[PDB]
């Protein structure tokens, strides 16, 4: 999840 949400930036 961390890496997916990180796609925001």
């Amino acid at each position: 999840l961390a890496a997916i949400l990180a796609q925001a930036l």
